[PDB]
């Protein structure tokens, strides 16, 4: 009945929305660090590039609704600092007037996600130095953009975030250099795979530097240069996208099991191993289909369904949550980049015996005007033929074909089954034979 | 190791190359009645519009490819009358010298596809009354319009190739009326999903006239207009696209069993009831998986499953065909239609319990540029909840659509477990929530 939620977006108010729905006498309380709940963090990259018109677009519903229309008690500028599990007490500071409020739980939800990293570098602070995560952070990227000359832009870090910055700057006219981090190489796409992104970049005159460490962003009171252990460049605005932590540092001291990354676990329910606590989204654990292990993919798709799942568990609606296949996609430039399941780094770091198929293919019928290349990676186990995983590069209908595998994945077929699938054909569209199917018929 | 198949396209030599790759001994002899070989029927619409430079284009191997490169001893212009089954002796006719062959087989392949049909009108027969099926009438076609000067086209029935083909017409500049047949009502679309595709023909003024029937074809040398039983309509080409029948006319005298539209019954393995004889494509009925019935459901992409198949059963690698789904989709000028699964008229018809979702969506994430509506409709069963079917209308991301609900009928999934599946999302593709999913939800 007394149900408080700590986050206000996509996993708590996922949750809040179950709770209200289906619990008439309960009382909802959430807890927000910041002003604003409910918004599409995923649609910051293209509120900076212009192509939407503001990030008032990105909120998905405000927190007037979940007041007036939900009777949510949702808090806002309420940053939680302390919760007693025993007692059942949640502690949060009013972030302005830092007065300290109480609240009492019969069911308590972590919702809390992750939070960009910023390594510990001189000039760290500089200003025109970026983080990506909220509203705010979007607001004060466009401030520098608007109220400086810039015209040299630097990115610390690639995958989608990265990337997808580089391709917003690059848009905004901006000469765009990224310094990318090894210990993320192979992480998402495999190294043949990833040439196609490394092309892609140097074809639209992003300078990608590989193997190369920063070590100071220089500058008197904004940054004007990186220096990494092989160059000093010039840079006006420096984006810093290189790992995210999840934000759990304020339950030290609770007995809630975190993996080594800070990450809370949950068993198939949303469960933590503290009684009446549950957790959900970036800040959670995620149960991996293939893995079978309970790894960290933070993502919106997910924090949604963990969401959801955690409101009607803590309803004792008793569902288990499925898992994820680590599915992701990318806009870059003209590219679409789409992987799901175990790349080969992963399968390796497994020990799942396997093997791959790739095919350089079309995404339609080769006469038809327009078609397009497309790119096509599989894997299976050598013994069963399980499908492992997949990834997709090419200009259209790579959604299609990830999507397409991920539904493989999740029901656990075997490659060769994916020839006997009814999927759709017209010469618009695809070929008689999908690639998926022409890669699974090369397949042992 | 005296294989013998009739119909050099799709279906027979894709049975073609199995034998030809998996047994070195093998005589194999294909039997095809015109002087073209393995092309794709599905771009004939295209190379109509001028889409596609020639009907070259969609030759995918020549009959020289077939006997130099394969060893296959290829047969043009010999059309097959008669088979004895006891003597295993196939008779075909030379289409020119009327000369008749005598071939021996061990195993016989049918693959004869189907026919479009030409009901008994008066002035059937009149120049610029045309059918649609093969390379030559889609020169005739462009004969036509080459020679005459067209205005007006009208296009009697509808379906997929009615539909191509209007759009076809339409850019070539003409005034297209389609008349359309009343028995074929529901059979591909429900009626409310339907209703889009009647908005897009009006839109972009496309007449269609509904219960209405032809009379006749009138005009001198050449049609100049169409009887029907309400008016007569100027037309200087008329496109029928009516009904199509199975090829299979000459094996009456065979004991070769046949449903009732004659389309030859095959087991898993593409046999027939007669020893050593299979048939594959158009020309047979298709195991569906979902009414669990031999259906008659003549595609592309079933013709090349079901003639690989029949090739590896030949062979004795026994593998079993999985079922056609009635898996379609249509490019239609603005719009893009597909359907998969059971309709409410199948449903219906087979007496399973059903209930339908139908939502008014986007393709992708609202706030993101050039998001397009997206209507989707699912069937599923009301006591066990297994998806049953689904339809897809919208101008861009149907085709993805409808092979994730492809794949989830394969797998015989529950409407609900669609919520569950990790499928990709980023603001340019898709909302955080499939339609599919949103549209999942909202079922009991
Ligand atoms: C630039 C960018 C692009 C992205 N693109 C995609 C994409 O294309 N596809 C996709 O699926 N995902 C994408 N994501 C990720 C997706 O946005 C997140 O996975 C999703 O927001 C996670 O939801 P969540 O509720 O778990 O965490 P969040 O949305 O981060 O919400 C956590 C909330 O908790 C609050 N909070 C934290 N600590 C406290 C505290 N102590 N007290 C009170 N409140 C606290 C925070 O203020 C925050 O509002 C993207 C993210 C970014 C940053
Ligand atoms: C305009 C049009 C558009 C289409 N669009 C699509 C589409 O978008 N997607 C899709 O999946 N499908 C489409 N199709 C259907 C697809 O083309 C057919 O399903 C496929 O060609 C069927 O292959 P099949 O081998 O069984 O029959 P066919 O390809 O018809 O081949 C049978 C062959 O047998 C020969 N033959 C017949 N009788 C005899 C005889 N007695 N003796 C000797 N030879 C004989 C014929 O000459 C013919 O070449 C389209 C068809 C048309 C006409
Ligand atoms: C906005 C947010 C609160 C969603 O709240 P929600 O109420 O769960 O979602 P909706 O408002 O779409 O309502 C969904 C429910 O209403 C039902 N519903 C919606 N329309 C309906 C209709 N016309 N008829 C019947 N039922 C309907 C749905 O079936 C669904 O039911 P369920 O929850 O029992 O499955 C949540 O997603 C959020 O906070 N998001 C943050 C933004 C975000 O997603 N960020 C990550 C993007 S990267
Ligand atoms: C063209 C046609 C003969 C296809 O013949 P095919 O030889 O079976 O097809 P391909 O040439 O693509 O060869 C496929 C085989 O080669 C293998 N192969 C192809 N490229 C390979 C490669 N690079 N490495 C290893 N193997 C490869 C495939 O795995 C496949 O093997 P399998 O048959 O054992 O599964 C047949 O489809 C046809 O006649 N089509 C008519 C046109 C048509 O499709 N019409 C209907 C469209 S509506």
């Amino acid at each position: 009945m007394n149900y408080v939620i700590i986050g206000g977006d996509a996993a708590g108010m996922s949750a809040a929305m179950q709770i209200v729905r289906n619990d008439e006498n309960a009382n909802v309380v959430t807890l927000e660090k910041g002003e604003i709940y409910s918004y599409a963090q995923c649609g910051l990259p293209y509120v900076i590039s212009g192509a939407i018109a503001s990030t008032e677009k990105l909120i998905a519903r405000n927190v007037k609704t979940f007041r007036d229309k939900y009777g949510i008690d949702a808090k806002v500028r309420h940053e939680v600092t302390k919760v007693d599990t025993e007692k059942k007490i949640v502690y949060a500071e009013h972030t302005k007037t830092k007065d300290v409020f109480e609240f009492s739980y019969d069911r308590l939800l972590i919702a809390t996600g992750v939070r960009p990293v910023m390594p510990e570098w001189e000039g760290r602070d500089l200003q025109g130095v970026h983080l990506l995560k909220t509203i705010p952070d979007a607001e004060r990227i466009l401030k520098t953009l608007e109220t400086n000359k810039v015209e040299d832009v630097t990115i610390i870090g690639g995958g989608a975030i990265g990337l997808e910055m580089a391709e917003t700057f690059v848009e905004l006219g901006k000469k765009v250099r990224m310094i990318e981090r090894n210990d993320h190489i192979g992480t998402i796409y495999d190294g043949d795979m990833a040439e196609y992104i490394y092309k892609e970049a140097d074809k639209h005159h992003i300078e990608i530097l590989t193997n190369e460490n920063v070590k100071a962003f220089k500058g008197n009171e904004r940054v004007e240069a990186v220096e990494t252990d092989k160059g000093t460049y010039k840079a006006d605005l420096v984006l810093v996208s290189v790992g995210v932590k999840p934000n759990t540092d304020f339950l030290e001291g609770t007995n809630i099991r975190t993996n080594h990354k800070g990450a809370i676990e949950v068993n198939a329910y949303m469960q933590t191993n503290v009684q009446d606590v549950y957790a959900a989204g970036d800040c959670a654990t995620h149960y991996h289909v293939i893995k079978e292990i309970h790894d960290h993919i933070p993502i919106g798709t997910t924090a949604n369904k963990q969401g959801r799942l955690a409101g009607l568990n803590m309803l004792d609606k008793r569902r288990a949550f499925k898992g994820t296949l680590g599915t992701g996609i990318i806009k870059f430039m003209n590219l679409t980049l789409a992987r799901t399941g175990l790349n080969e780094k992963e399968a390796k770091g497994l020990h799942i015996p396997y093997k791959t198929v790739k095919v350089d293919s079309t995404n339609m019928a080769g006469y038809y005007p327009n078609a397009k290349p497309l790119y096509l990676k599989l894997l299976y186990r050598s013994d069963t033929k399980q499908l492992l995983g997949g990834q997709v590069i090419g200009e259209e209908g790579v959604d299609k074909r990830i999507d397409v595998i991920a539904m493989a994945l999740f029901n656990k077929m075997s490659i060769h089954d994916l020839e006997d699938v009814d999927l759709s054909y017209a010469p618009p569209y695809n070929s008689v034979w999908d690639p998926i199917q022409q890669a699974a018929r090369r397949a042992e």
